[PDB]
DNA sequence: TTGTTTACTAGCCA
DNA sequence: ATGGCTAGTAAACA
DNA sequence: TTGTTTACTAGCCA
DNA sequence: ATGGCTAGTAAACA
């Protein structure tokens, strides 16, 4: 394992005091949704209950942002509106990024429209929060760069180096054969991990995963060279973390 | 002016009166996003918890005018949104969160954000027995995408032969300046998203109210699908256009 | 070309 | 207050 | 092929 | 407390 690769099989919510306060400088975080899923007990807690914990673990790891920090929390549009609501009098909002996952949730309802979306709360502690875009960008190739090139626009930085990704991330769900996809049963590309990890850490930064899983954030610190500190109760997903950590 | 479309040039919390307890099927709401916009009024350049009691309210005087089988769409931006879904849950159930991608992002000159490219949609009912019919929106194959669609598991299924769900995100592109359906309007709406919701949550011959109905994007939705409307706008010219683009069909 | 699957069925009736 | 039966649900990976 | 624009800069300075 | 100046921000309509 790296230097700044740090997974610890424990309980976020215990082991956290064992993190210093003002020593991460960006949070990842990938929660249960609350929506009945099989990791243990994690994601079986609805309503007022999930939202009770919900703000518990966040009180916990809010303190641990540097004045500089910012944090991305994924959630379920059934329970954004409240959580976001409560981070907002914590700290300020900079986006609501939309991962649009292209491919909808199965089921067979008729009676509403489909979930294809997860929502993403992107806080930062104070106004001089870390950006940076020029990681991040997205190049045009050279058809879409001779389509949107005009004498209004040619020199700018967004059509040279690359255009925002805007805050609606279209990209595909990992399918289960997909290469990325391994024993994890709500994986997240590492496209998207990492474009955050990219727009809000500096290189050799620290980057904290309360709820880390597969560990996804921890082989995006790994490449682009961040530090990360990662908590996962679930031993299989910390095996296989370590294993996709371990291949890079 | 069509029968069953009606058009009024006031303020709508004051003229709730007006409006009956329990008789709309559906509410399709455009509000203010709390933007800095200019209408000819000054009505979006208030901002927190202005903003935010002013949306309330109008929400308590909107709300008891749907039926139980009532439902309501409401548009708003990602900074208010978070309060007012949270609001409104209190008072109705949230059946969806649509997100509309206006496919072209928001302009500016920033680099320390995520330009926006996104308008969020609350879809909320009164019971749970709201009425919604999905076959009226749903999205037909074409002759290249079923083919790759169709395998043995699939064929069949309603959502292969006839069409698929919109899904909670509607990919369709803001209409730029010198589109045909554009009118003299600062924030239009386009015609296929309010189109969708109209088919879907109200039954022909129903009721939709607009208490802010800009361009009148609601009323040229329900005169082509053969729905009664009901709008609020206080710009004369805006009533104006909405006028015009309904007595042109 | 094809098997298969991913964080988000639901309304009745019993 | 609580299940079970039903008609039903896409895009994209290997 | 090309002009033009649409609900959402942002920090500094005199 | 107030503009102004800067360095910038794109898909898609006509
Ligand atoms: N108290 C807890 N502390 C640390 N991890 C937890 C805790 N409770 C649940 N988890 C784990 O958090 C993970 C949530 C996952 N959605 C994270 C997946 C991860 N983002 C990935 O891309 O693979 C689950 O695997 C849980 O086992
Ligand atoms: N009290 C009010 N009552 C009725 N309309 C109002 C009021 N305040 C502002 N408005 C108008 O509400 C509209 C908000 C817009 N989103 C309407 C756009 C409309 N959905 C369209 O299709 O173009 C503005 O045109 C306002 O002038
Ligand atoms: O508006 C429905 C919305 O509420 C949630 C919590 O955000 O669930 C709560 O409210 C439901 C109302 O239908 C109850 O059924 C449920 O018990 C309660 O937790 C979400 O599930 C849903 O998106």
């Amino acid at each position: 394992l790296p230097s700044g690769i740090e997974l610890h099989n424990r309980d976020f919510l215990t082991d956290a005091a064992h993190l210093p306060d003002a020593s991460i400088d960006l949070i990842v975080a990938d929660p249960p949704y609350g929506l009945g899923k099989d990791y243990n007990d994690s994601d079986k807690r609805s309503g007022d209950d999930f939202l009770a914990w919900t703000r518990e673990w966040l009180e916990l790891a809010i303190p641990k942002l540097k004045p500089s920090g910012s944090m991305y929390i994924f959630c379920t549009w059934q329970y954004a509106p409240e959580i976001f609501s409560f981070l907002k009098t914590q700290l300020t909002m900079v986006n609501e990024i939309i991962w649009d996952r292209r491919v909808p949730s199965m089921g067979g309802t008729t009676r509403r429209f489909t979930s294809v979306h997860d929502n993403i709360g992107f806080f930062a502690v104070s106004r001089a929060y870390y950006f940076d875009l020029d990681p991040v960008r997205i190049p045009y190739d050279a058809d879409t760069k001779k389509a949107r090139s005009r004498k209004l626009f040619e020199g700018s930085k967004w059509l040279e180096m690359g255009y925002n990704p805007k805050d609606v991330w279209s990209v595909s769900r990992l399918h289960r054969q997909h290469a990325e996809r391994v024993d994890h049963p709500t994986q997240k590309p590492l496209e998207i991990i990492e474009r955050m990890v990219l727009a809000s850490c500096p290189p050799g930064g620290r980057v904290l995963d309360p709820f880390m899983g597969s560990g996804t954030t921890a082989v995006a610190c790994a490449r682009q060279g961040r530090d990360f500190v990662g908590y996962e109760i679930n031993e299989s997903y910390c095996a296989i973390a370590h294993e996709r950590v371990n291949a890079l």
